[PDB]
């Protein structure tokens, strides 16, 4: 089996992402029988899909579980529906700002994530990582591929099963927010890995 | 030198308090050359406030340093102030709640803490804990052992530092929350006990 | 032109609901020269089906607007997106919880709104009413009728304009939670009033 | 009888501050047979002390309440403690950031509120206006001069009742921040100038 996990770069601002670690520290690790592969992606569209898709591609995973940074979010979040559209807030790091364009011109508007989120999330809470499942993942990069690879799953028969994870900050990067007046919430590190291991984890188990 | 740590029991609610881990987790251990006692207040005005005195007068340490569970906080918080006051929202775990009482009739109306709260909080963000200095520590048993500790210390002279330091929820607290529909902020257990360490550590380094 | 505005009754929990007074007092009025009508749905998954459909097919609306209360927004907030999904995390009023069951079997996974929630966002904006754009609509009954009125707009071409806009609580619905130590948002009812008849005439200004 | 009401100009950042308006519009009208002054006090330490013991001496009121803007509180807040100590976070209007100053040296730690704060909250509430009771006003100047005037109560002798009154940012002001990616609770300018004279009603009839 193998499994593609993708992280990503530091979005604009952030000094550091915590799903680039994430993705570093998981490549080339063998959960059960199943390699996982681990890859970042820069937050920048039009590249992040041409990187997207090249990797889907030469590994074509089973499974693609694709993390991101989440500011301000408590908890670990498993995101139900991606949706055709870009409307970025924030410039993406190369300085476009995109708004109002469909991800794929005719596609379906929205797809549902592919993998067993109630499941993932119920296992995280039995290893007492608070975890929800939220029903927006944005309409950004973190969105965009979550679209592009359950829209490749749609398409090209793999992955199997696609979904994305958003983690809260971890505490080393909530202390220059101190600074400007304001404490978001953060989740630590190893409870961020922990967590996409057990996702991986469940997923696999249902994968046959 | 001695240092006593306090933590309290279960509040009104919650079936776990994290302070009260800390309590016994530091209890006897030697920091430097110090001895630290740890123990844990019923949340009871009243008998807190008997046990609270009894220890004091018993160990007469040089630091106190009261802990507490502020539900809800993103990131430690090291108090500034405890006032003459009592407010109770809730009820003490007997059952008494106490609307508009002083602590300590015609005691000051405030004390400010005597721990250096900007040293102990550079320190832990030195460390990548996220931590803040709080104005106000409530007005139920938090602030009144904050109090009755300070006013000890103006009055009998020990301890010579006093002070007050919440925590967050832990991760593990947070999960039955998600099912009333909410996800209040958590940091996890060692965290939050490395964060009292620090706060021993700077509070004796300047405790001559 | 015919606009349809609904709203609901009291969700559970709330003793007052003010998009059942918006709809009530936009009823029978006339903007321009269209004719406003105001009906009350029930919080009852099949029965506000039922109801929306025979509101639907006895008016037959060029624009239908539908209007519920978002406990804890801050602002107006304009729907982009209904997903094909019930996910009920309170019963309904009847009692009945859903858990995961689409929509509409089979019909799209999502729908975009169609009308223009841009425009409409921005004329709130020069009224100085706090407006944003939300992406997901919860996935009780707001996203429900929602999903239904986008639905018969492609499936029977009538309406031709269909969305959903989510109100904050008006001050008088916050004062006891004051009570339960909370105190959420609120937006007074002649602003959030103010607000669904400014959506009616940029959707009436759009619609031909 | 008279009463000053103050308010301030615009803090660093913000280019509207209602508690101006409110102050403005207050200024020369009558409740009872109670004359009302409305004064706005500048947003910078030295020079708000100067004007605010000018005014007080000059106007020698019996009631004085200081209202200020709590960007991102949800509802009136009726401050209970001003604190004797400056440790502002933010500059005030002319470049000085002050940490960690006593604003009057040797002078008590706190003084509680002589406004009856409780039966304003209550009747605030039999309006149907939101309000609580806050344990901080922050230590910058709205704690300043609500520090300033009770102690000025206290030494003089006049104004025989002080106290602070923090209101919401009225709906205008948020509508930029919805730009930054965020909306912060408001409350719309006429429930918050009803509410302060709200407060010198309730303050007047307590006042003999």
């Amino acid at each position: 089996m193998k499994v593609l996990v993708t992280g990503f770069e530091p979005f604009g601002g952030e000094k550091i992402n915590p799903t680039e670690r994430i993705a570093k520290d998981l490549d080339g690790i063998k959960i059960g029988d199943a390699q996982v592969f681990g890859r970042v992606l820069p937050v920048v569209f039009g590249k992040a899909k041409e990187v997207l898709e090249k990797t889907l591609e030469e590994i074509k995973p089973d499974i693609a579980i694709h993390v991101g940074l989440a500011p301000g979010r408590s908890a670990i979040s498993i995101e139900r529906i991606a949706v055709n559209a870009i409307d970025a807030r924030i410039p993406d790091n190369e300085g476009k700002k995109i708004e109002d364009e469909p991800i794929v011109p005719g596609a379906p508007t929205a797809y549902f994530s592919t993998l067993p989120i109630k499941k993932i999330m119920k296992k995280l809470h039995e290893r007492g990582i608070p975890a929800y499942i939220s029903n927006s993942a944005g309409l950004y990069l973190c969105n965009y591929v979550m679209y592009l690879s359950l829209h490749h799953s749609a398409t090209k028969g793999y992955p199997k099963m696609s979904g994305f994870i958003h983690v809260p900050y971890i505490p080393e990067q909530i202390i220059d927010k101190i600074g400007k007046g304001q404490v978001p919430p953060s989740m630590c590190y190893e409870m961020e890995l922990e967590a996409v291991k057990v996702a991986i984890e469940v997923a696999l188990e249902e994968l046959l």
